């Protein structure tokens, strides 16, 4: 049953990666991304609709644990922001679906379905904020997290990416 | 062509849209589209070539090596902004050196990833109703000095 929960979570994490790159989550794609048999996916999720509902709950659970562990409201804002960046990078493709600023590739209706908000993060950004328009910092933050996710997907070390996002946030890239 | 026109318009906001939606927006039959682009990946291919050509032509026209770098950066930003989000669509879908010039301790390729992140923020703000000149200003300042302090 420890193995069983591991299998479930592996299928859900696999489905999230597939959905990032494909409108629909075909059974072949999901089973291959999970590294389990097609019949095993069907065992856990008879219908694709059962899988989607379970995926949304899993995404919510991951995001909830991440934000609680980041503890964005306590302590020096520089350290708090770094914990936030680290926490979101570890969520992987979830950052592509954030409601306020979805990735260009995210199916808008999938983003609406997942309904992933960002108030605690908005508040940490505010704590650290010259005269940018309403919502701009929030948009840049999520665009940069998505860039960081893609960089990691493209083979770059997580530590370098976190540092890169932090410097870009505080200093930009050119002088 | 009007099919690729429709594609640019449609895919920009609905990236996972189906061939039939593109046909409708172009004013051609779903029968016609599947004839010139038998698979969705075929259409994406042609669109990407075309959009890449447009993006490259825009950057070259902006002449990033000309005049003050600040003004040059703005011309580059503006020209990509005016092309719209389809520019990112073709460049991110799982299926430019000159920018590194106008830009020149970050990991390799990171600076260009940041440029395109800021463009993404810009396309989204545009959709939200934010004025074009304001968006260009925000991108420029973000590139130069980041968005937060400390």
């Amino acid at each position: 049953s420890g193995a069983r929960e591991r299998t479930r979570r592996a299928i859900l994490d696999a489905a999230m990666l597939v959905l990032a790159d494909h409108p629909t989550a075909a059974l072949g794609d999901i089973a291959a991304a999970a590294g389990v048999g097609r019949s095993t996916v069907h065992r856990y999720y008879p219908e694709r609709t059962d899988l989607l509902r379970a995926l949304a709950r899993h995404v919510h659970d991951l995001s909830n644990a991440a934000i609680e562990r980041a503890d964005p409201t306590s302590g020096p804002v520089d350290a708090a922001l770094r914990r936030v960046v680290e926490s979101q990078l570890d969520l992987g493709p979830i950052v592509l679906f954030v409601y306020y600023e979805p990735s260009i590739l995210a199916d808008p209706e999938l983003a609406a379905y997942f309904d992933i908000g960002d108030e605690a993060i908005v508040e940490v950004l505010n704590r650290a904020s010259p005269e940018y328009p309403p919502g701009w910092a929030r948009r840049v933050f999520w665009a940069l997290m998505q860039a960081g996710y893609e960089a990691a997907k493209d083979g770059m070390p997580r530590h370098q990416i976190v540092d890169a996002i932090m410097t870009s946030l505080t200093s930009g890239i050119i002088t």
